[PDB]
């Protein structure tokens, strides 16, 4: 029998939420790898380290407001396996940016689902609270990972020694 | 080849930490989940949530520190899937308590096998790093959690309506 | 039946605990002892007496640190008398030095028989707890005590009169 | 051949301000006893081995000062061995207040003893000191325990599993 | 015959510390000429000598706190010269610090060998002087060399003009 | 070929300011023996060895001030081995500061050679160097040691038991 608190919220809609805390967790795990890869003595970018330890960080945040949102519409959370990353060596700070410019597309395009399944069931508040706390947010992460690509790129990563070095200096470096 | 940091570091001590690499990452998951579960709205018990979410963030910084520990030596972290809690439905602040304490004693008896072995290959360097900022920890957090057992067991809980939210307001609180 | 919270923690190391928690508070009572000698109008040397006042309490917490572990690793702490000093009468200034590193002395050997039996048990945790909270503090104090036993030799005490006086003033003021 | 400082004060007051140093100094490890078993992870009072503490320090202050009063007078301290408390397992709170208030007790019959002497000495110092830094300090010592009892009591402990935790939080936690 | 202080102290450890002690200012000194080298006007990278010049200082601190402990156990201090480093010219930064990772690493090696020692003396003290301030200073130490060295090779040293121009302003700036 | 900022240099100057490194490396080297010494359990006055580690510090910064003349002029630095001190056993405070005097008037004497041999080439940059950072400091060093040994002296050290104990408290602390 449903949530005393529970209103207009369609078990799709809760499936759905369960099934984005698990990507956003998954997410989480991909950028802690990413951050362990740039710590290595072999590669030794600290601003790389910090900046995906950042994004690991910010990832189990937008799991934890994905959970709350869950208890606060009456729904119940099942947590599932929290899969491996699909590489231990991400090769170069390029490379890695890439697979996060990808991943952050991958979680984007499963919030517009999320989104697309909200408005079918007439679930305003769902919606709101997707635009208000996510979509935005991913729009940005986006934007920002395509910028350093663009700049990577130009000055000649990874094979432009000198590149990904300063890089690290100026742009994450502030 | 071996890394150039890679000093008197055992191939079997580099699997093992990341073995307990997975174990904290596993423990800080178990304790999300109990701290999901208490802000369910027919549980509503505020500071068990906060509590065990404290918890789940001490889990993962102690794997942060583990993964440091590995690159720090020159070992290579290999990430293996975190599996889900054993329960979604965690019964009663006393029943979660419980099965905190459980968890606290396997994740400290993982890091007493680990003691042995670096004792073992003579990595003073790994066993001084286990005593100073994982051992000391566990005895603590396993302390604390049969302290909030015991108390938790006098007062009557889960039956006794009154307990769980009183030992929320008064000791968690 | 053992505590919930044990793990680890060998009968015999929760015995060696509690006769060296006996040991400290001994010790506790035997400079509580000096203190008070030196406090005597017919001695009347007083920073002899806030100095071997100072280290009572010190013994006193080293006594009560032990206790805290005991319940930590969920043994049981039973106390025995605490015997009486050897002496009334201390002497003078040089004699109570020596007799306090012959203590002191005496702790650490204490100290190190229980290191040793905490290693043989494979039990890290009290080995790190010994070496961390007691045994570089005892190398100090008896360097300490060393040092003053030198300088007071080198002055001439007890027989030079001026040594325990200016010792009193400088070194302990 | 007597301490120059010495004047009006007799043998049979030197002996008995030793056997009260030994008493405050037992007083002082029965109260460690206490606070001990309130820390075991089966107790687990926190409020009530913090109270027990305190007591136990205090117990030892107690006996310095009346070191101090001994040396002051020219008489000598002969210390005796401090015996074991009487238990290692005190009960519960209540009970360890009981057995509190009874130890409370017996101290305040040893000093009025001690005041008794003083004055059939005609040893007004003693006498004063006496009722200054002791007679007053244990009565309202044995009134607050007797408070205590009379609360826990009242709470049903130890019995009423609520009663020693909310004690230990209200009165004992200030 | 023993000093008033000396307990559990072996004869073997206190030769071993005497060795250490040597090889921390032989150390010190290694890194004082690399400082040295890049004063040179026809080099010219002050933070490379900065950097070099407070590793010589914290070396020299590192042989003094030797000194210190071999005093607090009551061995007693034999002083043997110090060797001239291997070379007067150190070649480029990044060869600098090729030398400078295989110097710690040796150093590293002969405090894994005293803590051997000490182990096998049954001397929990002198093990944890070592554990506590020497082997992780020296992984610490060792990490950062090696990622020093890869970044330089990476940035293309030293044959990239550029290279330890702009890592001696940006990483060691 | 000689460097670029090369100018009224003379290789007899160079070597003579690479023997002047050594002299006062060595010399730090006798300040931290005695130093030591003082911190013996069997010797034991702190304020001697404050005073003498004081002096070895500032002798390896006199070093490394030269170092930073040689580099500055264009000159090359070649270090060679710091021999031991003469001695490992001191023998008392009034000894120490004797050997101390007779050191301090080497190096003087070493450093009026130099200045000596800079006058002959013709070189006022570096007779003005020796002349402001180095005799003027000499000549101070050698009335402070001076003071000292007569004050110890007078007071009766060694043989005196209270007169090392009273002058390390007084006049070096």
């Amino acid at each position: 029998s449903p949530s005393q608190v529970r209103q207009n919220y369609h078990q799709d809609a809760e499936a759905a939420i369960n099934r984005q805390i698990n990507l956003e967790l998954y997410a989480s795990y991909v950028y802690l790898s990413m951050s362990c890869y740039f710590d290595r003595d072999d590669v030794a970018l600290k601003n790389f380290a910090k900046y995906f330890l950042h994004q690991s960080h910010e990832e189990r945040e937008h799991a934890e407001k994905l959970m709350k949102l869950q208890n606060q519409r009456g729904g119940r959370i099942f947590l599932q396996d929290i899969k491996k990353p699909d590489r231990d060596d991400w090769e170069s700070g390029l490379n890695a940016m890439e697979c996060a410019l990808h991943l952050e597309k991958s979680v984007n395009q499963s919030l517009l689902e999320l989104h697309k399944l909200a408005t079918d069931k007439n679930d305003p508040h769902l919606c709101d609270f997707i635009e208000t706390y996510y979509l935005s947010e991913q729009v940005k992460s986006i934007k920002e990972l395509g910028d350093h690509v663009t700049n990577l790129r130009k000055m000649g990563a990874p094979e432009a020694g000198m590149a990904e070095y300063l890089f690290d200096k100026h742009t994450l470096g502030h």
